[PDB]
């Protein structure tokens, strides 16, 4: 069907793909 | 179907895919 | 079908593609 | 039938293609 | 029916796929 | 001021109050 | 100044309150 | 200043309060 | 300030409060 | 400050706060 498959009812949290987070503090 | 698929009854989360996030903090 | 499927039955999260977010605090 | 697809019954997110967000707090 | 498969009633948790994240603290 | 106070600068968020939604799938 | 306040710069996510959100699915 | 208090540079998750979120899958 | 305080620069994640969640499969 | 406090750069994991959640598998 997918090489990826989220079933839920309720979803609530974040889904991130191919993705560059980042975070620099000084 | 497909390469990534999210199946939900109700959704509230964020969906992210090829994105950028930057946080700079001085 | 697609190389990204959402489906849902009620939706309220953002979803966002190809984007670019920043912050920056002073 | 597409590269990106979002079906729901109801609708009430933000979507966002391409897109550069940006905030600066001084 | 995939490569990886999250069944849950209620969702909560982040879902992260092939992402890089990094932190740095000056 | 307010029981509920929402303050940015770009809203693009739906914002819903004493409201019911609904989906049938059959 | 309020029960609930939301101060952001810009805002892109949904403000759910005193809401019923419900699916069926058959 | 409030009871609850949620700020942020760039905001895109959604905000529940006093909500009744329900599912039911035949 | 608050009772309840979430300080960030960029926020993607689901904030509730005094919500219920259910869900029910058949 | 606050009897609660969640300070961060990027924030993608869900907040909850007084709430009732439920799941029955039957």
């Amino acid at each position: 069907l997918a090489n990826f498959l989220v079933h839920s009812g309720n979803n609530f949290g974040a889904i991130l793909s191919s993705t560059n987070v980042g975070s620099n503090t000084y």
